This record gives C-alpha cells, sequence and structure tokens, in this order.
C-alpha cells in the first residue's frame, strides 16, 4: 500500500458536507490538519498554491518508476554501461530527504544537527563505528553545497534510488576498481562527485527536454491523482477570499494536468455544471522560478493562452480576467490581490523552495503538503507499540534493535521524519517553517471556515 | 539590583563542596544550569572557553556606561554636535538583541519569524497600527543585512541606547529636519544608515584604538567581576579533561584580565599556592578572529609572550608547554588536542561568533552564558502572577495591558527572551543552538563530574 | 565579390613549391602575412588550430544568410512577429566589431578609447551633433558588459544586421510607440535589452539546439571553402614541428567538416596516397571551451571516436596515437606535447577567445585570421587615392566627405580597420595581441622552413 | 643627480614670457611636453590636477629614505629582527614598474606581454637560463594579482628597494634556512608573500598611521620642491578655462602642503599680492579614493575648512565659492564643472589610478608626469651612442653587453621604459593611456594658449 493509494481511497469518497460528519471526518488521524503555529482562518483573505504534488499528486511508485527509467536512458544514451538498463526502481529503499556525499558516495540521514542517524555505500549500511573514518564526528556541515546534495523533493526519489544503485554497481563490476572517492577504470577515473552530476543532469534533462511530461500527459490516469473534491474545496475558497496558482512549470504542462484534475461531469458539487479550471483562480501564474520567486525573481511576462507562448515584452498592465501571468515575483501577487504576507496560506510541497523561503523571505502563512505522511500515518499507528517501548527504555543492544525494528517498518531508510527517538533534519524542518502540514491539503475540506488552528505555546526551560 | 550585582553577590560566596549542599544549590533557579538538549557531562573531554562576558564579566552598568561615553567623545570629535555630550548611558531602555533598521531609523523587537513585537522611533514607542504605514506586513526579512543590523552583544547595548538617544536628539532639534529616511540640514543630508555606519565606526575605533582597554585594565575592580570560585572549577575541569583558551582579543589585553581574574593570595582553594592564570589551560589561543575560527581561520602564530608581539611567520610546531597561539582555525584545537568535535564543551557568551557557528559549522556541544539571566530570573520568579494571568487569557485589551506591565517590569524594550507570550528571536536562538545555558558558567561547579543534563523528547504534532 | 571569393579562387590554385616562385607569390599583399612582432619561425615547435573560419572558412554570404534565416525562424516561432520573416541578410550592412548599446538599441563603431566613430539606429545613421544627446561625450566605456556587446566574431554578422533590422521594424511598425529605451505595445514594453537578449539566445538556440550545424553538413560545398593545399600546409608543418587543434566544436561536427576539408582524391600532394584528417595532428582537442580552456578550463576528457560519446571518467593517461581529447586546459597542450608559450604559433579567427587570451593569460605566438581582409585589401589597394587625398587634406567639411566616400566602400558600416583616419577597436587589438595576421593562414606556405618575419621596433616620443 | 635636483634647477629658474623664448625654451627636451595622441589645446575646458608628485614634487632622495626608514622601524617595531635597522636606503637599485613575485621573492621587469627583461633575487641578477627553473615560458601573467604586485607609484620606490633588502638578508642569515617559496626558522615559516603582505601593511600604516606626514611638514624645504612658476601656470590656465584639484590625501595635509607650494612674497607674477592657494581652483575636492573615483565613487562631502572635519551628512547643494568637496566621484567635477570628458585635461603621475583609469572609464584627455624623466632623458641623449649601437647590431653576445652597459646608466634595474631595444611594460601603458606626458606639468607654460600638439596617425602592417 503506498501513500498515493491512500490518497486515491481518500479522493474516491464523495464529501459529506453535514457539520457532525466533518466534525467526525477530521478527528481522524489521516484527514487531519495537524498544527505547529496558531492560525486563525478567517485572518486567511488568499489561498495560494503550487501544483506538483500538491494539485496533482503523482501515483507512486508509477510516476517514480518512470522518472527512473527515463534517468537510466539517458544515462545510457550518453555512454554508461549497458548494465543500468537491468535496474529497476524500488520505493522499498529511498526516503525522501537524504544527503547525498559527492566526496564519499554515501547517502546519509541526519538529524537537523548535521549528525549521522543512517549512512549507506550503494547498499551497504554502514554501522557506527565504521562511518567514524569517514566522518570522525558523526557529523557533516550540511550547507557545504559544493560536497552534499539534500535530496529534499519527491521528485528527488528516483534519483536517490539510481545513486545507490550505481555505487553498487561499480563497486561490484569487476572492470572497475573502486576508490576512496571513485572507480578507476584504467586510464579514466570517476569521481562521486562527477557521477552525481552527470546523474543530476540526466534528472534535469529527462524533466525539462527527455519524454517525462509526454509520457505523463498521455495516460494521465495511470500517473496523476484525481479528487472529485478538488473542485468543491477550492469554490469553497474562493467564496470566502483570493485563490491564487504559482507554479514552476510552465503554460502547457499546467494547462494539460489542470484540465484533467478538473475533468468531472460536473462543478463543485455534483450536478452542477462544469468550469473551466481556470475560473477557479483569480491569478495564474506559471514560469515561476521559485524559490527566487520569493527574492527579486523575474520580469513579469503575460501567456499568449491560445498558443502557449509568452507574449513579447514585459507585462505592465493591471490583473485582467483570464490573464496568465509568467514569471515575475512574490510582490507581484500581493500586490495585484492587494494582500500582505500574513493574509496569504501558501500551500506548497517543496520544503525549501515552497515553505521555507516563503515563510523566511515574505512572512506568508505557510501550508506543507507531505504525501507520504499518508502512509508513515498507518505505519507508526499500528507499530506505536514499538516506538512506545523505546520511549520506556530511553527512560543499549535492546535500543539500538527496537530502533532498527521501527525503522524497518517505514523502509530501509526509515521513517521520513525520525530514525528511533530521533528527529531527521526534514522534520525539523517542517516543525520550524509549516504553520501547518498534511498528507493533503483537501483536509482543509473538513474544518469550518472561519476555524482556529491551535499549537501550544513554547516555553524556554528556565520558564517551566 | 543590575544582573552584575547578582553574579558578584554569588561570586562573593566560597565554594561549599559538600555534594548535599552542591545538590540543593543546584536545585535552586539562579545556581541551575538549563538544558535544551541533553548532554553527559562524562562524554566531554575538553572544556573550551571565550574571554568577554564569560570569564571576564564586565560590570553593569558601569562598563556599558564607559564604552557610551567614549563612543559619544569619538562621535563628538570627529564632527558630531555638542549636544551628544549631554547624553547619559540609561541601562533600563536597551534590551539585547533588538534589530536597527537603517531605511526608517527604528529599533524593532522582532520573534524568530521576523514579526514585529515592539518598535521605537527614538523614545517613541510606536504602537501597531502605526508600524503598518513603514512595515505593512508587521514583518522585516532579517537576513537583509544590508538594511538591518541584529544588536546581539552585549558589547552592543551602549549602541542600541546610542542610536536611540541620536534618533531622538536629531528628531526634536530645531536646526533639522526629519524625513521618512533621515535628517536634512540645510545642503546637508543625513540618512539613519550613515549615522548608523559612524556609530559602528566609533564603537569599533574606541573597542581597537581608543582608550576603552586602557580604562578598563586602570580600574579592574570597578568594571570586571571576579569570583575565587572560578580557578576551583577549572582546576576540577583539568582533572577530568582538557581546558583550552580562545578569545578574539590580543594577549596584551587576554594576560592583563586573566592575570586579574585569577588575583587571590591562593589557586584553586583557599590555602593552596597561587597560580598563573596560563597553568590553568591546555591550550591558549588569542586573535581568534571568530566566527571565521570556526571556518577557514587564519594563518596560525605564535604569540612571543615576552614582548606580546607575534613571532614572525606562521607556526608549523607541534603544542608545547607554555606556547600561546594566534588565529588559527577549530581544527588547530581540535589537532592539537586529538578532540572530536562532540567531546567539546565550548562556554561562550556569543550567540552568533561563538554558539550557532560552532554548533552549525563544527557539531561542537555548547553552553550559552547569558549574563542578564541573573536578573531577569529574579524578574520572572516575582512576576510569575504576571505571566500566568496572561497565560489564562490567552485560553484583547485585558491582554495587551497585562503584556505591557510584564514587559515594563525589564525595562522598556521588555525582557531579553520575550514580549508578553510571543519569544523573541534571541530566545529562539538559544533553544536552538546552546546545548545547555546559564547567567554564568560558574554553576557547571555545583554538578558531579559525570552528570546527565537532560531534555525531553520533540514529537512531531502527528507523533502526539 | 565576397571575401570568400576571393579565398576560393586562391584556394582553386595549385601549389607551386619552386622557391622563386614563392618569393615572388608572397610579396604579393593577398598572398602575404602580416608582421606586427618579430617572429622566428625556426623557434616555433607547435603549430596549433582552431576550425571555424581558420580551417573550415565557411562561404559568404551564403553561410551568414544561412544563419540569420534560421534564427528570424526561431524568433518567429517563439511569438516575434510574422514580418521577421520578410527580412532577408544583406552583407553590404554589417561590418564585425560593431557595439550594440541595449540600453539605446544602437549600432556603434568605436576607436581604441571607447570614442564614437559611427553610430547607426536601426538603418538611420546618426551624425556627430545628434549623438549628444545620448552620448554626451561622444563615448562609451566598452567595459560595460552590462549595457554594451561587442560584435566581435564571424558568427556575430548575422545578429548585426538582424539587430538593425529589428530596430528598424518595431520603430517603422504603427502597433508599436518608440521610446527611449524600446518598444511599448500596449500593456507590454519590449526593451532593446530584452529584444537583444531574445536575439542573443536565439543565435545560440540555432548553433546548438537548431539545424544549423545539420543543414551545414548536408550542403558542404555550398557553405565551406576548400583548399587543397590545407594538407601540403600542415604536412609541411608537421616535418619541423608538432600540429595541434583545439577547438570549442564537439567531435561529430569536427569529424565530419575535416573530413571535407581533406576529401581530395590525394594526400599532401597531389599524386599521393589520401590520407584521414586525424593523421595531421600530433593532438586533437574538442570542446575546447576557449577563452575559459586558456585559464582552468574544464576537466580532460576522452572521445570514444567510435560513438562520437564521451567515455565516462577523467582521462588521466597519456598521450596516445589516435585518442582524441574533449576539454581540459592550454596546460594539457603544453604538457603533452613538452612545449612552452613562446615554442607555440595559434592560428585563429577570435579576436578575443583565441588570440587575446592566449597571448595574454599563456604567452602564446599568435596569427590572426582575418577573412575579410581577402577583399578589404582590394578596396585598400583600388581606393588608395581617396585615403592619401585624406592624408593631405590632414596635413573640415571636405574631410568628412572624403571620410564617408571613403568609408562607403566597404559597406555601409566602413572598414572592419578604421573610419577615415581613425582605426577602430578591432584594428587596435590585432595590432596589439596578434603577433601575424593574413586573410588565410594558408600564406604561410609561401614562406620558407626558418623565416624571420619582422617589424620595425617601437620607440617613445621621448627617444625619438 | 637626482631627477628632483633637475626639477628644482628648472623650478628655482624665473619665467620669461617672451614668445621667441618660450618658443625656444620648448624645443629643448627637458622642458618639453611628449605627445602620444594629438591634442588641441583650445579643446581643452578644464585642467585638472592630483597632487602628490604633480603639484607636491618631493625630493629625491630624502623623502624614499624618509620612508624606507619609517617602514623598517614599523617592521622592526612589530617585531622583525633588528638587523632590519641597519638597511639605509639606496636610490641606485630600484626602478618604477617592478613586479614582485610573492612566490619565488623575485623582482622582475618585464615587457608589456609579460615577458621577463630583469630578475632579481634579493641582489642577485639571475640570467636568462636559471630564470627558466622558476619561469618556463619567461612569462608571467601580470593579472594575476594574488600572485604578483607591480610597484607602480613613486611611493613604491623605497618598498621596492626593502623587499630586495629583505630576501638578501634573510637568504644570507645564517639562523634561517631558505626555501623555494620563503624561509624556515625552525618551527616558524615565512612566505616570499606573507613578508610581502607585513612589508605593504607597514608602508600603508607609516603614511597614514605613522609620522611620514608630520615628518614632511615640519622640513617642507628638505622633502618638497617649490616653484614660482606654479601659480604662474595655473593663473594662466584659469584665464582660459577651468581648475580643479582632486586628490586621495586628506585636506589637513592638502592644506599644509599646498599653503607652501604657493608660499611666495607674491603672487602669480613677481610682484602682484600673493593669493591664498585656494584662489587658484575653481573646484577643490579631497579624499578622491581613486581609481574608484572614476567609476561609482563614494558619497559626496563638505570640508568644514575651519576645522579640517568633514561636516556630517551628504553635501546635496551646489557647487559654492570657498566650498572644499571630499569624496564623490568623476562625475561631481563634470556636473559642478559643466564639462564633458573630452573637454578635460587630468594632470597626474599614477598611471594606473590617474591616467589609465580617467582614459578607460571617462575618456578624459590625460597628462602623466613622469619625475624620473626629467634625468633619463639626460642620460639617454647622453649615450645615445650606446643605443644606436644596439640599433645598428640588431640591424648575440655583443648585444647582450651593450645591452647591459646601457641599462647600467639608469641604476641597476635598467631604464624606466626599457630594457636594451625593448621596452618595458610601463612604457607601453605610457604611451596606450598617456595622450601628453612630460617630466613635469610646468613644461606646459612654454606651450601658447591654443597649441595643436600632434602626433603622427597609426597604420596597420597592411596599410603600409
Amino acid at each position: 500500500t503506498s501513500w498515493s493509494d491512500r490518497l486515491q481511497n481518500a479522493a474516491d469518497m464523495p464529501a459529506n458536507m453535514d457539520k457532525h460528519a466533518l466534525k467526525k471526518y477530521r478527528r481522524e488521524a489521516y484527514h487531519r490538519v495537524f498544527v505547529n503555529r496558531s492560525l486563525a482562518m478567517e485572518k486567511i483573505k488568499c489561498f495560494g498554491f503550487n501544483m506538483d504534488y500538491t494539485l496533482a499528486v503523482y501515483k507512486s511508485p508509477e510516476y517514480e518508476s518512470l522518472g527512473f527509467e527515463l534517468t537510466v536512458e539517458r544515462l545510457v544514451s550518453i555512454g554508461y554501461p549497458q548494465e543500468l538498463l537491468s535496474f529497476a526502481y524500488d520505493s522499498t529503499f529511498p526516503t525522501r530527504g537524504l544527503v547525498f556525499d559527492t566526496l564519499y558516495g554515501n547517502l546519509l540521514k541526519v538529524d537537523a544537527y548535521g549528525n549521522l542517524l543512517v549512512c549507506a555505500h550503494g547498499f551497504n549500511f554502514i554501522r557506527g563505528p565504521e562511518t567514524r573514518e569517514q566522518y570522525p564526528n558523526k557529523f557533516i556541515q550540511r550547507d557545504d553545497t559544493e560536497r552534499f546534495y539534500i535530496l529534499n523533493t519527491l521528485f528527488n526519489l528516483p534519483e536517490t534510488y539510481l545513486l545507490a544503485c550505481l555505487v553498487d554497481f561499480f563497486t561490484n563490476c569487476p572492470r572497475y576498481t573502486s576508490c576512496e572517492t571513485g572507480f578507476k577504470d584504467g586510464d579514466l577515473f570517476m569521481s562521486y562527485r562527477s557521477m552525481f552530476q552527470d546523474v543530476r543532469d540526466a534528472v534535469d534533462w529527462v524533466h525539462y527536454k527527455g519524454s517525462l511530461k509526454e509520457k505523463t500527459v498521455e495516460n494521465l490516469e495511470k500517473y496523476v491523482v484525481k479528487d472529485g473534491k478538488l473542485p468543491l474545496l477550492l469554490s469553497r475558497m474562493k467564496e470566502v477570499g483570493k485563490v491564487f496558482l504559482a507554479t514552476n512549470s510552465d503554460y502547457k504542462y499546467t494547462d494539460k494536468i489542470m484540465t484533467y484534475l478538473f475533468d468531472f461531469p460536473h462543478g463543485p458539487k455534483p450536478g452542477s455544471s462544469h468550469r473551466p479550471w481556470q475560473s477557479y483562480f483569480d491569478l495564474i501564474l506559471v514560469d515561476a522560478r521559485k524559490p527566487l520567486f520569493f527574492g527579486e525573481g523575474t520580469v513579469l511576462r503575460q501567456v499568449d493562452t491560445k498558443t502557449g507562448k509568452l507574449k513579447i515584452g514585459t507585462y505592465t498592465g493591471p490583473l485582467q480576467h483570464g490573464i496568465v501571468y509568467s514569471g515575475g515575483s512574490s510582490d507581484t501577487i500581493c500586490d495585484l490581490l492587494g494582500a500582505k504576507g500574513k493574509d496569504i496560506l501558501y500551500i506548497g510541497d517543496h520544503i525549501f523552495g515552497d515553505i521555507l523561503k516563503s515563510k523566511k523571505r515574505q512572512g506568508w502563512r505557510t501550508f506543507l503538503v507531505i504525501p507520504e505522511l499518508a502512509q508513515e500515518l498507518h505505519v507508526w499507528t499500528d507499530k506505536s507499540s514499538l516506538f512506545e517501548e523505546l520511549q520506556s527504555l530511553d527512560i543499549q543492544r535492546r535500543i539500538k534493535k527496537v530502533t532498527h525494528d521501527m525503522d524497518m517498518c517505514y523502509g530501509m531508510m526509515g521513517s521520513l521524519f525520525r530514525s528511533g527517538s530521533r528527529q531527521t533534519l526534514f522534520a525539523s524542518q517542517v516543525m520550524r517553517y509549516a504553520d501547518l502540514y498534511a498528507a493533503s491539503f483537501i483536509n482543509l475540506l473538513y474544518y469550518p471556515f472561519s476555524y482556529l488552528f491551535r499549537a501550544a505555546h513554547v516555553l524556554m526551560p528556565h520558564e517551566s
């Protein structure tokens, strides 16, 4: 059962908007919105969205496997060995948020302070004492971005697994000699760093010059979750405020995806006339170039929605009905919608490019969609006995074993949010920058128009 | 009663090292070490120190007033008007950690997300609605370091007050015309930014070319707290590990200050022979240039301790008894003491340059000394009824009034750690980067050699 | 008669290697090598080449017109108006080396000191007094590379004309309003700068993602000059030294072009067996990335010449027979050929990326190929009476008229080397950085193996 | 006979302003203005000056020796060995414009292309073949400013000699071991680079915090050339245009120096009333911060000429009589004097900071003062037989000997302008960027108000 199976199962349900049903529905962990900082929904005047893995939730593991296959094909096309074609995407290996160390070719799971929680070289998991040879303080400086790449996004899940596949392959292939920082093949030396660069280049190519989008839009039922409650929630948001889209994708792809997301024989509710997806938005902006978008951005352009090309020139006019923007900056949104940052709830899936940056640079309110939570919540509740035992032991060898047993329930790289009793960097960033979070933003449907999301005030140790 | 009065009162007490007395002493809030993250003291192999406001605690408000007077004199010397000489340092106005906005000339108290908690233009406190003209989202981007300067250090306390004095003076002096971003005097325009730059320049000059150090070392009993328990604690640290000094100050000043700090007719305990301050340290390093020290640092030099000058050349030798280093980097300490970062407890007063940077760049364990806590703890316990009422009301106009009444007990700029129920940026940084903290590191004396400092594990909302 | 007609006419001639014929041939201006600094050919141990417009001389105006058409088609494809399709390349307008001012949309011909010699807005040539409104000192700061782009290369000739076409078109099209820095079309504003950026982007796209190379290699007799004396000269160079190729082009294109350049039924001389082009080179390097090549360069790779793809890994081996390199740096050449810079004569057509940079960064000896000189020499000798009259007048209105009459013989933008008696920036750079220069490097064939190219010593005014 | 003796000898002469005497006087090489590019004096509307070594010509070798002594004293004060005190400035060693190579500790004389003409390690002159070990191509990349420092200014003459003294001293002192890149003293290693940095720091300190200015202004007759014709020339310039001062020095020093330069019992001519130096200038600007001055500069300030301090604020007013400016940019001059660049003749001694930068960045006309030419002209004419023989030989061992014999007449580092028949970088920069040049700008006195300075037009080799 993948997290997208859970999402699609809930997506298939019709909305029962009886007040008592909603209040009961939201109490269930899977339909709940979780709260890091208090947020009064009545103060929100604009609801903003990205598209990928928020509105358009790509099905798992089908989409990751497609991106993996095309990335492998691209690497082989540029001269990587044929054996790469025998790889096959394995969703049980990668957890999101791992750090690839380009010096030693390791995938690392770290806490918020750069402490090592898991270390794998290829598919070999390196235990604590053996990591000290390469990591004498069991620690990395995360912000050394020349050395470390943090595989933060759901789009990074295939390349997370591919990196481990490649290290595994070159390590065990007799044509190559394993060295500390790469692989030697006679008069050729491939460092883990140049390997990583090829992989990054190939992933980028697949998404922006290859056939990934084309293969996606030709079989949208295979690749994209569809939920009839999406138009209902957006229509209700538009009754009490403004709704905008700000996506890094271009207009042609956005139009294809959004048209599918709204392709029902009805509008917001069953029995209502169907409405075009654009009608649900007060402002539509593509080619956003987040996170640069939240600083100086790029020049504001207008999409010719007939041809899908940009009109020539910087757009200097006002917000018009039916206009579609390209580029610009977050100030564009604020000026055109007459909003200040704390009036905006921005709903995204990119912990860095959507949530961290809109919070820190603009003071927007933030809703982080975490698709894997749809399944991790089930593992967390089903295996709570493991965690509680671990808590009790905390109050050594038994600790490591329960930690391992708990973690393996999530996959070979453990929970997105912890390893045993130790929280991941990703978990710490969710708590710090996401005001609200959930497996899907659809869970906002089950809360009244002026709900007060509440979180406990924080006290320092000397204040307790 | 200043915080240094509290510190000096505790400093005057002799150490009762009876186990039961210590356990009772540490229970009292004023002699306690507070814990943000668990720390097993038996794992610490090296204890590191800065000097200023950690070993050498400068008396308040005498030292701030001295630095204020010399800074004013420097500004007048370069052509600021004579009326500056009528200013007098007022310790009730500044709270540490305020942000000077060089665009509009305001001192701001903000939370961790850049939200405005207090705004003062000169000595005029600007209420919420009036701040929206300059701060439409009641928000600043803290990391716009061209515009905002965060007055983070105890050395910044005089210039915090001086900035408000200057804005107040120019605003109310008839020779000048107040403008949005500065003051006009006929054909001269002084922006708040250039004013701020002059003040910064003058503070730097006073500390490094003026008479501040000279005036300090000629009356050390007036300006520096002295505690006979300092040699005792350091001697006990040296019994179980290594002890090092890493200060930004130069050797001549360090020697004068440290000699005074150890100038008792005895050594670690009464009745013992006096020992030179250097004998308490396995490694002494001056001109550290933190925070650069925790990255590439500077070249390692050797101090000629006879002349107080640097020997010519990069020092390439080993750790020798009696050698004093200059410059280098944190890797110097680790290599020479054979330590890894998590073996080190570094004790400092600079939330950024000592604690944040040693944690994030090197994974050192951290102890933050917060001198003002020595008094803020008394206000917190004496006025707990105010905070509890505020907590109860949280569960509008009454809220603002109790908030104001609570805050004014700390000074015109409120507590270092909060305004009402809202935590400051400074408080959030203490919690995030200081593993331990206290009004003085001397409180470590009251804990056994292998104490386990404990903090509760953190859980995400969906895990609760 | 284009300069490539002249080159092809000389290329059709067989080589008469009788000593007396050669000495007579080289005396003629069209077959001469011109000398800025003395160079003893016997000291040259390596002869280096780029490919484009040196070995592969593209025919004019056919090649410029092809690149122009494809660039226009690309701009229309991205949304420029259909009227662009009515443009047609006009070789009489552009002279190489003009500066496009992106602020005011002008093409400028300047001297070495940034003084304006010619100014055209579209096809309107702006006389001296009218240029002072935009250029108060009749001067530009050439190195303000954010504002000025110097159209230095033969590849820039189509975009030189296209920029003037576009300014002309938008200026005279009623849908647009002309402004100081661009064109307004209702709520769209296209600055000359963003227009220029589109043009640059389109030129780059045409060369590296469009069909330019494909259209070139499918009709090489139309697009590329072919000379049976090329293998003869290279074979004679290899008898007395080493020969290398260092091109920015990739291997697949280089192989197609070079195979055509050597496709005769004979080798170096008529009657000799044909030899593959690679056999003429001691070292072959593609993807050179000049000018970066002459600093740190890029990592050295090996071309798999069977597949045309790069082998995986950095190449760490020695110079091997038949190996083809990719990337690297100029130090690669020096180390593998055992040469120092002054042992190398590097023959190129890029005044900046080939000649200036190899001279200034490495002290290579330099030979600049200037294809247009093949025709400009004819204009210079045929119209010498105009220049001599101008010289005599110099020793006002008559001066301007003779200047105009002289310049128009070269085209609407005058000689590459001067306007009247004033030398261009390009001329000054040739003299400063090109040790030798000629319309074709083939003119080296007509000089003996150890010729001493001589230039007069320079004296300062006070030394004369 | 130093060049300042020559200057002072001519300075002692009264001005004979009879037209025929002037025309005869200017024909003599020593009173001539030399011309690199034609300049019509009637087009000049503003005459601009720096002060140091233009208006205030410091006497040689007294001033160099003073700066040398104070720099040595500063180095000893910071811990360099006592033997430095036995050094004594020797004007026969340094020639201006040498390059210190901080990697290998050599002084190099180079041509415009970075080719080695002279190489000295300490006082050991390294012959051609031996330089190839460190300089395999007998070539340096001058613009590698991390490695090479070009000792361009007359202020650099003492540190040129001091660098050679230090390398010589450490090389021959038994306490130190000579290494390729520095000196080892047990556990200390001093690289030539850190040595160079100390020297630079000490020179800067001596000029801006030490006693150099103080010692200069207390004995101005010893240290500064004085010429009664200076007020005459400036007064005549003011009759036909505007006159401005733009100096890097501060106002207090400028006032002391300029007051001395004008301290005669008369004004422009004998018998006329004395006038204050300021009255000779339409615009006075100090703290210019050239070369930054010729780009964005610094904010414009006003000097309070009563106190010598800056008024507080940016000066926003107009040009007023008696106002003195500080900072600003070259656009300040142009706007306030209503001038364009080619209307300005700027007279300076800094080949880079005055002449190169005003030419390249602003298109100013330029006059370079070269004080040493006052003597080098005498050597050039007295030893012309040596140069002519060298010219004849050029048309091997005899060549080297005549080259050495010629060069030694100028000093151990040869002529500022050449070594034998090879021109220096400095000579090439004079020709390229100085429109006019002379040993003193006073030679402009001997030319009529609207003289046309003429230089021959330049022709390319193919145009001859």
